[PDB]
């Protein structure tokens, strides 16, 4: 997250991390045996890592759990990031508590305008490099689809939201991948793309959650 602040430690109980040795990407709790991620960060042997805030110190709230499955959406396209969703079963159920929570999914999608909590490890830098230990917020509003189009002319699909601002600056960046947009206590988007991090006229891009839940729904019913 670059341009975003500290969250404190576990305000963000849905937040997970994902690690295969160390942490890649971000993802949503959506009940004590699934995450919601970006299929983008699809990798074997993922332990979800739950109740963080310094991913580099055991502070006492963590729950690891192995992944048992993962399910990348049956339509991701890779090349477009079309579909840029993905389910992880977790190995046994989280013990869900004050740090460790769910996030509910929407039954509507979220409005232009709407200002989004967006959370994750990523970089800090829009020119350069550094990672945070902690866990790092921002608020973004949803933009409208024609900006978000115009920024990014022939690679917005109906999928697809643009958050931010753009006159650069504020925004997700490589690491927050897979983690949470939240608009009005739903998890509307996941991090998935954008030109660079924090550049004027290139906000963030994420999925649409909204558009994904008959399949989480049937999917989580059926594994
Ligand atoms: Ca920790």
């Amino acid at each position: 997250i670059v341009g975003g602040y500290t969250c404190g430690a576990n305000t963000v109980p849905y937040q997970v991390s994902l690690n295969s040795g160390y942490h890649f990407c971000g993802g949503s709790l959506i009940n004590s045996q699934w995450v919601v991620s970006a299929a983008h960060c699809y990798k074997s042997g993922i332990q979800v890592r739950l109740g963080e805030d310094n991913i580099n110190v055991v502070e006492g709230n963590e729950q690891f759990i192995s992944a048992s499955k993962s399910i990348v959406h049956p339509s991701y396209n890779s090349n477009t990031l079309n579909n840029d969703i993905m389910l992880i079963k977790l190995k046994s159920a989280a013990s869900l508590n004050s740090r460790v929570a769910s996030i509910s999914l929407p039954t509507s999608c979220a409005s232009a305008g709407t200002q989004c909590l967006i959370s994750g490890w990523g970089n800090t830098k829009s020119s350069g490099t550094s990672y945070p230990d902690v866990l790092k917020c921002l608020k973004a509003p949803i933009l409208s689809d024609s900006s978000c189009k115009s920024a990014y002319p022939g690679q917005i699909t109906s999928n697809m939201f643009c958050a931010g601002y753009l006159e650069g600056g504020k925004d997700s960046c490589q690491g927050d991948s897979g983690g949470p947009v939240v608009c009005s206590g739903k998890l509307q988007g996941i991090v998935s793309w954008g030109s660079g991090c924090a550049q004027k006229n290139k906000p963030g891009v994420y999925t649409k959650v909204c558009n994904y839940v008959s399949w989480i729904k049937q999917t989580i019913a059926s594994n």
